[PDB]
């Protein structure tokens, strides 16, 4: 595949995360929001009696992986760069780990709708989503017995 790859990663710092998909990071010497591309997080405000499933989970792993990951790199996809709300459409890499591939392989986020041309790390997100569903992690842990009946 190519000789030395055609995509690189720029250095960025942490500023202030808000949700599991919305995270503010310092890039280009300026405060810019970043929305995990091809990623989707569950709402934690729908319920007023407190989330009993997984409300405060992706948000805690987002601020914990970004606050600890000293090497945070960002990689914009050849697709657009900013959504219509000024969101940084790209992928995050905490400690050389695809933050998006982590929340998805952990069973705390599903692959967001796929819209071309944004489709680079798509098949990869499909494999991680299948693993979480194959391990019954968090949301994928609904099977009770399914042994005959």
């Amino acid at each position: 595949a190519t000789s030395t790859k055609k995509l690189h990663k720029e250095p960025a710092t942490l500023i202030k995360a808000i949700d599991g998909d919305t995270v503010k990071l310092m890039y280009k010497g300026q405060p810019m929001t970043f929305r995990l591309l091809l990623v989707d997080t569950p709402e934690t405000k729908h319920p007023k009696k407190g989330v009993e499933k997984y409300g405060p989970e992706a948000s805690a792993f987002t601020k914990k992986m970004v606050e600890n990951a000293k090497k945070i790199e960002v990689e914009f996809d050849k697709g657009q760069r900013t959504d219509k709300y000024g969101r940084g459409l790209a992928y995050i890499y905490a400690d050389g780990k695809m933050v998006n591939e982590a929340l998805v392989r952990q069973g705390l986020a599903k692959v967001a709708y796929v819209y071309k041309p944004n489709n680079t790390h798509e098949q990869l997100l499909r494999k991680s989503e299948a693993q979480a569903k194959k391990e019954k992690l968090n949301i994928w842990s609904e099977d009770n017995a399914d042994s005959g009946q």
